[PDB]
């Protein structure tokens, strides 16, 4: 059911004229809610690490925590495959007060160089993620960050830090790609400034690291539509064929409801277009 890069244009076309099959049929096609169990997430002891009741962490495919306390194993966060690579993101939901620390072991653990965020701290009022980063520096748990650089840019900034666990040697250098123009439940007005930031993330993430930590206020909609966009555009330059829907539907066998609004599907849709045109 892949497409060609091609014939892109036209499928999204024909997508849009709502005579045929079109993307709210498809959109409705991808599955919904928990396919998959969530055992530990639904644990008592694990209920405040969850920001959202609903987007929480499968098991099969869950981010799991060194044990310090039985219940200090779990973060709301599951492994991603990308293209290329089994494991090449995790996506989570935004620190929340009591999960900071936690964040910070899993970057730790998981030896991760790139942070996305693609969320504002507060969007209309409403907290949606706590800062976790310092303005110089600060110890979140006994992980010791130390801002270096701050580079801003029209749609997003990128911060860079120095990462060190306390008492031992390596120090390791982490960037915190932070798009400041996507609001929840919402789509940019254009692709370009994303498609921008997509490819700051692919030229300086370093290949050798961890997982490219991505976030957004649950970890599911905006996040999706960054892994989902980031993943086709490598298939595209590979294999210069798009599956945009089994994308979408393997993403949210991974982690529930990634992509979560049939207008985000849209444009994950035109923003992989405009990225092929370009």
């Amino acid at each position: 059911m892949a497409i060609r890069v091609a014939d892109l244009l036209q499928h999204i076309t024909q997508m849009k004229r709502g005579q045929g099959y079109g993307f709210k049929e498809e959109y409705e096609a991808l599955p919904e809610g928990q396919t998959a169990s969530w055992d530990t997430a639904k644990e008592d002891e694990n209920r405040n690490k969850n920001r959202y009741g609903n987007i929480i962490s499968y098991d099969h495919s869950r981010v799991r925590l060194l044990v310090l306390d039985p219940h200090s194993d779990y973060i709301n966060a599951n492994y991603i495959d990308g293209y290329h690579r089994p494991r090449h993101y995790i996506a989570t939901q935004g620190p929340m007060q009591e999960t900071v620390k936690d964040f910070w072991r899993m970057i730790w653990q998981e030896n991760s160089a790139s942070i996305v965020m693609v969320t504002n701290l507060v969007e209309v009022g409403r907290v949606k993620c706590v800062r976790y980063w310092p303005d110089d520096t600060e110890v979140y748990g006994d992980i010791k960050v130390t801002l270096i650089e701050t580079e801003p840019l029209a749609e997003y900034v990128i911060r860079t830090f120095t990462v060190q666990k306390k008492g031992y040697h390596e120090i390791r250098e982490l960037r915190l790609f932070h798009f400041t123009s996507w609001p929840d439940h919402g789509v940019p007005c254009y692709a370009t400034g994303l498609l921008g930031f997509v490819r700051q993330v692919k030229f300086l993430n370093p290949p050798e690291a961890g997982p490219i930590v991505v976030h957004c206020s649950a970890g599911a909609g905006r996040t999706g539509c960054f892994i989902a966009i980031d993943t086709m555009l490598d298939m595209a330059e590979n294999e210069g064929v798009v599956d945009i829907f089994n994308c979408v539907r393997e993403l949210r066998a991974q982690r529930v409801n990634l992509v979560q609004t049939e207008e985000q599907y849209v444009f994950v849709h035109d923003a992989i277009l405009e990225a092929c045109l370009c």
